[PDB]
């Protein structure tokens, strides 16, 4: 199959190095906390219990572990609430093993006022570079947790300057370092062109995965991307409803035809989930409770992989989405 | 002349409440700290050097208070690095009375994704309005420290539904204590609105203060949101050529027209200056130089003051618009 290919480092979760071999069955996008910006203004009225976020997480944490998962990728850009020591905190507590990325979110969600204004003042690609290069080979805020992964997000209609500046930062440090890349794709659109973009900018297709793209079900567009070379990820699996997102019987949908032209190797499985929220927590409208019903991470295991299974897919085939592939990707 | 109607408390400084008399010359908008949102997310190769910055503030504040300027409020917005306890430090150290705020910036430059989510899934507006509340009659984030005014921040083209929900939860907010509001006008534009807006939605005109004026040329444009009763500031000066910003000749053209036409009481002057940045400080490009030469708060107390004087203005005038005035509006 398709190595990773040029220089490499080692999985980096923020508990220290792993072995590919030794991160098993694994969630490659999930969030312990996140908060969306500007909950950090709401400090006064949604502060962050840190005792009870704790006990709530290892909670979650114990209760993947029990499920035989024993890697998630946290990939919470720096400005949604990005918290190496806690994450490590939660790991240390549990066993559970945690990367967290390096990266802002797309133009649109994230904090892009900074280095949108930057960019008008200089070399802001270059300040980006700098800062994932830092947070993927020394550390976060000085703690001695590297990024186990660059995160990169694009808007719906198109990858924007400012969301470009990111896509170059990253291929270069992809280049350099050897690093996964994990992307956020907006209401099913743009995947193949991140795709022709970071492999255009050099980065390695087996050390990229296009993700959100559960967000769109068209097939045509899955294998449009999957020509890259690529890992895909059906990364939301268990919201339904919400901003685009479809049904996850929709997702199935696609995802059995994917995986029945032999996509096995380059389709990873994830929530998305959200395991604490940062800020005031979120007042969940009556008519939405059926969207985020199945949105947590135990929903993969215990009601997709079972659906999966009694369709025809095989244990091998399982196997490869949960267990092989992000072996490869991120090992 | 115009005052204060209604409930009122006391001029709350991030070390206690003052008299109005107490208050002195005041700079009614400038950022001892700033930070545009993700400056957080910058945190490993911009991170907050606590010992420097206490030292380059104290210093800067020392230089105020040798030029008469007793008071300065804090304008920086929840999301914009606004740090209470800091601002309470350099306040202590040297005798400088410091006002901070409570509120979010313009739809544009704030950390708005947060809130902007929160309205679409509730009552918006009423969490906005009982974090300003809090804020204003209780404390910041527990530390028993208080906003002394509400800030809030319009687009260039409208004052947007997302900053709507700012205006009105101060409304009520002014209404039902008495805090001053400071605004940021966008590009030289909205002023008449968020005057009609807030005094529409029963807020005490003598308690608003209409900010960036400066910013628009047009005097007719002054006049206008002047009828509305509102104090306006024409608190950039010193910024010259940059995001829209006229130069101080061209401020000081239209104020001595406005002072000149009897519009003293309702004349407030600052720098919006910045003594202390938060994330990577920012790379001056050659061509900005003399953009921000003046940018600076010695910059009234130095030249303008001088200025106005030397061009007819009375020392009455001038001493109406730096202590009277921000005496009745915040004390
Ligand atoms: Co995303
Ligand atoms: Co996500
Ligand atoms: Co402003
Ligand atoms: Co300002
Ligand atoms: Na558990
Ligand atoms: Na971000
Ligand atoms: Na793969
Ligand atoms: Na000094
Ligand atoms: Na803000
Ligand atoms: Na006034």
């Amino acid at each position: 199959g398709l190595v990773p290919r040029g220089s490499h480092m080692t999985a980096q979760t923020v508990t220290g190095a792993v072995a590919a071999a030794q991160l098993g069955a694994t969630l490659p996008h999930e969030h312990v906390i996140f908060g969306y910006p500007g909950y950090a203004g709401d400090v006064t009225l949604g502060p962050f219990d840190h005792a009870a976020a704790l006990a709530s997480c290892t909670e979650t944490a114990r209760a993947l572990l029990a499920r035989g998962i024993q890697t998630v990728v946290d990939a919470t850009p720096n400005g949604c609430g990005r918290n190496p020591a806690f994450l490590r905190e939660v790991s240390e507590a549990t066993g559970l093993q945690i990367l967290c990325a390096t990266g802002f979110y797309y133009e649109g969600g994230g904090a892009t006022t900074y280095f949108k204004f930057r960019a008008s003042l200089g070399d802001a690609e270059s300040e980006i570079y700098e800062m994932m290069r830092t947070e993927v080979t020394e550390g976060i805020a000085g703690t001695g947790i590297r990024a186990g992964v660059i995160k990169l997000a694009s808007s719906r209609d198109a990858i924007t300057p400012y969301e470009q500046l990111f896509f170059r930062a990253a291929a270069r440090v992809q280049r350099e370092t050897g690093v996964p890349i994990i992307t956020h794709t907006q209401e099913g659109q743009q995947g193949p062109q991140q795709a022709e973009l970071l492999t255009s900018l050099g980065a390695d297709p087996a050390r990229i995965m296009i993700g959100h793209m559960d967000g769109n079900t068209d097939p045509a567009y899955h294998r449009e991307t999957l020509r890259h070379g690529v890992s895909i990820a059906f990364d939301r699996i268990g919201l339904q409803g919400l901003v685009g997102t479809p049904t996850d019987a929709e997702r199935l949908s696609v995802l059995t035809t994917l995986l029945g032209e032999g996509y096995a190797d380059r389709l990873l499985l994830s929530h998305d989930s959200i395991w604490h929220w940062l800020g005031r927590p979120p007042a969940i409208p009556e008519a939405a409770l059926p969207a985020v019903k199945d949105w947590h991470p135990l929903h993969i295991s215990d009601d997709i992989l079972p659906d999966l299974r009694r369709r025809g897919i095989t244990e091998e085939q399982v196997g490869q989405m949960t267990v092989g592939n992000p072996a490869r990707l991120f090992g």
